[PDB]
């Protein structure tokens, strides 16, 4: 795949199935995330790989978080079923530290950029994924499951796999006119 | 041209930048890359500002004003005013945020931040490069007013552009 083409046509996929990226292709995804821009080279990220019986453990963690948040039956059921929408999930935590010259939001932003880079690396190899978050990124139960300290943040659950639909190449490039001004 | 995977795995920024800046169709490609940022709710929560030629001088004056009104000393004021002349082109990205309970503010800021990275990568993909900068004056009231920021908006980066010269756990 061409680099400019990937960037111009970057699309996510929510319908995902086996096979998951694995072995060297998963390692390529992880290294792409570690190349996220990073003010001060703080490497403010932790990555959790969720696969196989990890998905069942993730289901139990999310259900407990949904119950603890007071969600209704439908929300608890959605949390229970969430991990089985893809064969692999990578949870990205912004691991933040007190650096007076590097604001917290910049460290979080670097972790978020890692998510996007990993989705792009998936796409570049014939896989795809979708960056998901929702209210349970803020659940104490869920954050404790991902070893969050008080200043850390879950910035995404990146669902990964083989997309059921090939990424469309039949769609026009975005229009810049409403978003761009000359300063 | 450039392999997509090699772009991602070897991605690097560049701070030493010179003319020529990307222009014409190559700049348009950079902007279109930013507009493909992941976007929860398709809120399109971004505004881009092209800073070049006389806009660099106007940007310089705005930063100088911000440093001056914050009481910085002469060195800080001069560093602020000189900053835009380190690259032939700068793109300012504003996270233009709206109240949607299903899409918290931080996610919209994230989308705008991802737009910066995508634009930097599009520069790199075309033989240019750049560096995402921010600094303390992104918060300056006069600087935010210069970029039309409402209280809920945020300057997430100044992307300088030109011609260049232990983490993983199994759950
Ligand atoms: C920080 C962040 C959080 C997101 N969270 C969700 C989410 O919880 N659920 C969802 O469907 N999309 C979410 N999205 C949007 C998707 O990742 C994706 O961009 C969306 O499906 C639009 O498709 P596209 O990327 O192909 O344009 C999020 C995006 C960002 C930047
Ligand atoms: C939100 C954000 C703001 C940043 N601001 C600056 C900055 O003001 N000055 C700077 O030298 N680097 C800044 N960086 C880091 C650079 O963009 C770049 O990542 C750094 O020079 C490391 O080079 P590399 O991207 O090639 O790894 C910032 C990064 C992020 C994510």
């Amino acid at each position: 795949m061409d680099a400019l083409d990937l960037l111009l046509n970057r699309r996510s996929a929510s319908r995902l199935a086996e096979p998951a990226p694995a072995g060297e292709q998963l390692e390529n995804i992880l290294r792409a995330g570690l190349r996220a821009p990073d003010h001060g080279t703080l490497q403010p990220w932790r990555f959790f790989i969720i696969a196989d019986d990890g998905r069942e453990r993730f289901s139990q963690l999310l259900e407990k978080g949904a119950r603890e948040a007071g969600q209704d039956e439908k929300g608890i059921e959605k949390a229970r079923n969430a991990p089985f929408r893809a064969p692999l999930i990578i949870t990205v935590v912004a691991r933040c530290e007190d650096h007076p010259k590097v604001p917290r939001w910049e460290q979080e932003m670097s972790a978020g950029c890692a998510v996007m880079a990993m989705q792009m690396a998936a796409l570049a190899q014939g896989f795809n994924g979708i960056w998901r978050s929702g209210a349970l990124t803020e659940s104490p139960v869920v954050r404790a499951g991902f070893e969050c300290r008080e200043q850390d943040k879950i910035v995404g659950f990146l669902y990964l796999g083989t997309p059921q639909l090939k990424a469309s190449t039949t769609i026009a490039l975005p229009d810049t006119a409403p978003f761009v001004t000359r300063f």
